[PDB]
């Protein structure tokens, strides 16, 4: 049902979570303490008013992976309940691996993006090594215990992305969105070779697009224009997946495509090391503008744009920290209808 | 190009031939049939200052019908009337369908035959029935198109075999209301290798629900299935030159809907009373009979007329930047099913 083996645990959170989970369960203690020998670990002998001894191991191999044992001691259908609390700790996405090559890729292409990554909080990224023929970056998260491997080929201009897809993962391929094309873009969202996105008839996803955009539609940019069409066929393309949430991924950086830009035009430019701050403020959970830009600017466009952003931001942090395709499809529509008043 | 081995119009070959000619302004040498065993037709035909082109016709046991121009002393010229004769025929006469559908009783393929014989110039007879297999024909009068259905009711097995022509279309425009989505899928886009079965239909569901709005949840559940396998036909369907089969779940939901109001406003389309009984045609535009325009809205009245309109219209079109008007066509069909609803 359950492997114990080799798991991606917060290590200085373990013990805390541990004792939490015992006092949350009205528990007795009997030990908790470093392993006996060599072998770095924790030992937790826990027990409560009227079962025998359950016993916990928790190696910490040379990896950083951390095994669990709670078949040992007296009572393991006990100790198996501290096993699965602390199973369950792992943020999901920690389980799979990534590992692909996308074809088409120059260092000055490259660079470009691991900069706009850069720019976030707990993400910063360093050039690990440098050859003739392969130089390869890493990115690291400071929440997150997350690194991720990117490398070019130069000679052969390929770009071999590997790691685990996590916050790291999902904010690079975000900001790699935009140089992509169909099968790369299919290719990173559904982490799988064998795409079938190329596949759809892309005349009828444009009258899909068209038939929800309506007057917008013509004035659309054409990197826009490609871009919408190619998700609409990923998701239309879409094989069973456990969580489509990075699916969005399309419209949301179609919209600072169109809310960066028709911003600048109104006398804000939002550059990388301005960012949004400078304009908004927080109260409650809809974002607002500052009041020094209500004056110059009519009120349904601040009510449109205040809207824009207020789902824009959040949507990053809920997707960039931590029936789903109906949920997909609700927030891709919630997408489009802003990106469509945007333009009225 | 091949010039060999057409399916030419016996009774027009010479007519076709004599109307070219005189529209080319030629001289005729002569027309005849051929001299030797090979019965067919043999045509000199010249204009001044060339030589005499000669064209043999050949009329092969089959019925089909050989054209060789590359015979005589002018053949640059006879490849005209090769090239005339070729486009005379309707494109779908070289291409062939043959298809298994699997899951098939003969109480359930018999009435699909009747509906498609409601039609006028439609016929379908019994071909042969013995303990294995049974087998129908279905026959046009006004083109000369046969179509032979087998059903293999041992293992429920029905075998579609002929020309995509009048009699096929009908046949599987009938037949897609009971189709599943690979059945609709080998039929609408005539292959066997389909696209179809892959499409995420959620997204599909989205998409036919933007475009319905408050129609949407109003449809009956099976023209919804209809519509979203329609939908995931045209989004997986393979290249093709033309598409206009696809638009077959809109028009048979577009029936389904008629005939159902049409009902609910105390005027039933029965089968042998059909629907001419209940609409007149002045000009283009058809128009609901003069006795049923009291009891209901006038809204209602131009509606239903622009529905009725529309389906005959489609299926009169496919019984006798393609992507673009197929998607065209259907959103069209599908703003008549919202209209439907009111």
């Amino acid at each position: 049902i359950r492997s114990y083996k080799n798991l991606n645990l917060v290590r200085a959170n373990i013990e805390t979570e541990s004792r939490q989970f015992i006092e949350n369960k009205n528990y007795s203690i009997q030990s908790i303490g470093p392993m006996p020998g060599s072998r770095a670990g924790l030992r937790v002998v826990f027990t409560r008013p009227g079962v025998n001894l359950a016993t916990v191991d928790i190696f910490y191999n040379g990896d950083g992976s951390t095994t669990i044992q709670y078949l040992t001691g007296a009572n393991r259908s006990l100790g198996q309940e501290l096993a699965d609390h602390l199973f369950e700790t792992i943020n999901p996405a920690e389980f799979e691996q990534v590992n692909m090559v996308l074809q088409g890729f120059v260092e000055t292409s490259v660079l470009p993006v691991l900069e706009l990554s850069a720019d976030e909080s707990h993400i910063e990224f360093r050039e690990h090594s440098r050859n003739a023929h392969t130089v390869v970056w890493k990115i690291i998260s400071t929440s997150y215990q997350d690194e991720l491997t990117v490398s070019l080929h130069i000679t052969t201009g390929k770009l071999q992305i590997q790691g685990r897809p996590l916050s790291c993962y999902r904010v690079f391929t975000f900001n790699l969105a935009a140089l992509l094309d169909l099968q790369g873009l299919e290719k990173v969202l559904i982490r799988q070779e064998d795409g079938k996105a190329n596949i759809v008839q892309q005349e009828v996803a444009r009258t899909y697009l068209q038939t929800v955009m309506a007057d917008a539609y013509p004035h659309l940019h054409v990197t826009a224009e490609k871009l919408l069409v190619s998700g609409l066929c990923v998701k239309l393309a879409a094989p069973d997946l456990p969580d489509y949430c990075m699916l969005l991924y399309p419209e949301l950086r179609t919209i600072e495509g169109v809310l960066k830009s028709k911003m600048s035009g109104l006398g804000m430019p939002v550059q990388q090391p301005a960012g949004f701050g400078t304009y908004f403020d927080k109260p409650a959970a809809h974002y607002i503008l500052k009041p020094q830009f209500a004056a110059t600017l009519r009120p349904e466009q601040i009510n449109i744009i205040s809207t824009a952003y207020t789902f824009f931001n959040v949507e990053a942090h809920s997707l960039f920290h931590m029936s789903d395709m109906a949920r997909l499809m609700g927030k891709a529509t919630r997408a489009w209808g802003i990106i469509k008043d945007l333009y009225i």
